[PDB]
């Protein structure tokens, strides 16, 4: 599809057997999801943006479906105010910017 | 152009007569630039990001050119980690997400 940017580019995703709403975010290198109790091992990480840093848990090789497009990669889980789909997964679903 | 996301979508912008680099950021409602001198009156504003809230200077109706495309809109100036072009200006240059 083609998504205009009048409003936030929010889409439904499926991760860990749950459906959630997430932003298609070209400004995020990687993907950051709201606190969830995912199974498996993880590594601690600190990620910075406007306002400072938050602490997140880094999970690898996590399967995510975005608008029916499957992808698998790194997911950072922590107290983010929004679910963020970053470039590491946007490349996998074929997402481009166009103007 | 069509821009892939295997690298950060960085572009050259012109604002206040100065060339800068900025990130095309679909996850940003607003455009926020690092500290700079801008010709124009301004108003104190707050904006929130992944790590909390910061104070910014809000410049309304500012001329800004993005990868050769002209926009006139609001630009926030303050301690952002990176110059970001948000949806308020992405819509002006006709930018869409496509997959
Ligand atoms: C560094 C560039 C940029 C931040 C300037 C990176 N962000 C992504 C960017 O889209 C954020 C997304 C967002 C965060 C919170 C709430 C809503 C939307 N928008 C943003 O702050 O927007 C500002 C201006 O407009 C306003 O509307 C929305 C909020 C206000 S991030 O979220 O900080 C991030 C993500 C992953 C990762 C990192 C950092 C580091 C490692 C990891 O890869």
């Amino acid at each position: 599809p083609q998504i205009t940017l009048w409003k936030r580019p929010l889409v439904t995703i499926k991760i860990g057997g749950q459906l959630k709403e997430a932003l298609l975010d070209t400004g995020a290198d990687d993907t950051v999801l709201e606190e969830m109790n995912l199974p498996g091992r993880w590594k601690p990480k600190m990620i910075g943006g406007i306002g400072g840093f938050i602490k997140v848990r880094q999970y690898d090789q996590i399967l995510i479906e975005i608008c029916g497009h499957k992808a698998i990669g790194t997911v950072l889980v922590g107290p983010t105010p929004v679910n963020i789909i970053g470039r590491n997964l946007l490349t996998q679903i074929g997402c481009t910017l166009n103007f």
